[PDB]
């Protein structure tokens, strides 16, 4: 039922799910969301890489916490965050995700979800585009590691995830950068930290979670770009 999967407490509310990849050509790859317990609702960030990883963490929250899961949003249109779409949609969960990712996702191989987020031009999300998020705060700090990332910040816990955005503080690189934009990848993640400017844990894609550290770490790597 849930056994593959990852779950760890990061606080009293919120746990990090974590999924591995199996696919030929590639090593056990770590893909990291969060699931969030707002008073008697849970949210979820990000899926896994599969429809029954995905539904893992469904039963992970039914055995574990036991109430009703009210959305989910994904952070960029990706297999790793959006490879179990189709499970939230078969819960008859409300999934949400950029404009822009909903656009790529057929691109990409996925399936969009079912709402599109839209976007302040000062970065925050237009709340009649994500009504009832609560705690969750999402922000869109501009193309970086790719077009479509955006980030979010758990009210009332000092912690945030970059998605993709943030590389690890001990990164050699940045990774792929094949959807990157090279000149607004400083800028981008810089407006993260600015963003959420209380928050000290950083939740990573695929490595463990990480400081403020990491933030500077990735935007003076993004400096060497440009």
């Amino acid at each position: 039922r849930f056994g593959d999967l990852v779950f760890r407490q990061l606080a009293p509310n919120v746990w990090q799910h974590t999924s591995y990849l199996d696919m030929p050509g590639f090593g056990a790859v770590a893909s990291n969301g969060l699931i969030v317990r707002d008073g008697g609702r849970v949210l979820v960030v990000d899926t896994a890489w599969t429809d029954d990883q995905t539904a893992q963490i469904l039963n992970w929250i039914k055995q574990e916490i036991n109430l009703p899961v009210a959305l989910a949003v994904v952070t960029h249109a990706h297999q790793d965050k959006m490879g179990g779409m189709d499970a939230l949609h078969a819960a008859g969960i409300a999934t949400y995700a950029n404009a822009l990712s909903n656009q790529l996702a057929p691109q990409e191989g996925m399936v969009a979800a079912q709402h599109s987020l839209t976007f302040a031009a000062n970065g925050w999300v237009e709340p009649a585009t994500a009504p009832n998020f609560g705690p969750l705060k999402v922000f869109y700090p501009g193309p970086g590691h790719t077009s479509d990332n955006i980030t979010v910040g758990i009210d009332g816990t000092d912690i945030a995830f970059g998605g993709c955005l943030i590389k690890d503080s001990k990164a050699k690189s940045l990774g792929n950068l094949g959807d990157a934009d090279t000149e607004h990848y400083a800028a981008s993640a810089r407006a993260f930290g600015a963003a959420f400017p209380k928050a000290s844990m950083i939740v990573m894609s695929h490595s463990a979670p990480d400081s403020r550290a990491a933030i500077t770490h990735t935007a003076r790597m993004a400096d060497k770009l440009r």
